[PDB]
């Protein structure tokens, strides 16, 4: 089931992991360019959605506020999660927000092109990334409105 | 996770529900045109897949062998599950086969356009149709190669 409370198109938000409490950031310099972060609020943690239409209905591009790049999540090449210019030129720029089966207030950030979800954990490296496999709680996110 | 054993493009199969053992048929006259059936093998139960590319990567159109029409699954008008000519002209002609998280040998027939899955049951009317909601066993299918 698609997450029923997706931010209106163009509205700004942070993406905060339910369990770790870390947020996603997206910047243009100093790798990792897209990763999780535990610390103060900065602009590179702010995103907006472009709503998919036609074949991309129910998918969304996740655009960085300060730099305008959109997120990607892929299994083809490192870095697996990153950013790129444009408004969703590539199929791996398109995400589905899938509500959790048990917790109605959290969702997985799912990528149809790569069949992956994003995760945030405090255990093994890489502590942030994408994953094709079983459902774990570390894959659960909130939209944090600003 | 996408079902790991999806039939190769053009390969013929029946879609059989894991639990009911019923199959999907797709005919050109007499509503319901697409429904479930318990009985001998007949040609309007035979399908092939058209593989999606680009924005339809990991999606598939389900095409009738005898009549060439593809399935659709929608929530906007009746019938909700039906068929239409072409090779997947419309967005709701495109399906994802999502492996069950508990039973790796079955999958859901998921529609991205309508956020629904197909089900087959012996309980309440309508006994076949589409559904947006919790994961249930009557939503689980097999590819039955012929
Ligand atoms: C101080 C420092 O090196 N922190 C690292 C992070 O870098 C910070 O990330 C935030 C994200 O909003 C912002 O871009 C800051 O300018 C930047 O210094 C980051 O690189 C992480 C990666 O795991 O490590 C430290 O936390
Ligand atoms: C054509 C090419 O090699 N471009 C590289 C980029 O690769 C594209 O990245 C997008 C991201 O949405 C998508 O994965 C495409 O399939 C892929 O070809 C990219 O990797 C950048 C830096 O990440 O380098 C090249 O520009
Ligand atoms: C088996 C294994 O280590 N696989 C790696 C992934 O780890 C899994 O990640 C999920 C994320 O939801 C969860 O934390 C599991 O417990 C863990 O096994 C992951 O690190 C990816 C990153 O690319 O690599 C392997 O697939
Ligand atoms: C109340 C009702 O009609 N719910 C339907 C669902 O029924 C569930 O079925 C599963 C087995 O699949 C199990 O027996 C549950 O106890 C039962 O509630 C189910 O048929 C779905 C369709 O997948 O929708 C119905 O509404």
């Amino acid at each position: 089931v698609n997450f029923p409370n997706i931010p209106a198109e163009g509205v700004q938000f942070r993406l905060r992991a339910r369990d770790t409490g870390y947020v996603i950031y997206s910047r243009t310099e100093n790798p990792p360019l897209v990763w999780q972060y535990n610390g103060p609020p900065y602009d590179d943690q702010l995103f907006t959605l472009i709503y998919g239409t036609g074949p991309r209905k129910n998918l969304y591009a996740i655009k960085s506020v300060p730099n305008g790049r959109v997120l990607f999540s892929r299994t083809s090449a490192s870095p697996y999660v990153g950013n790129i210019a444009g408004d969703g030129t590539y199929n791996d720029n398109w995400f589905q927000f899938i509500q959790d089966d048990n917790d109605p207030n959290s969702f997985r950030i799912y990528d149809l092109a790569s069949d992956t979800v994003l995760y945030s954990r405090t255990t093994a490296d890489p502590k942030f990334g994408n994953f094709t496999g079983a459902k774990y709680d570390d894959q659960l996110w909130h939209f944090e409105l600003v």
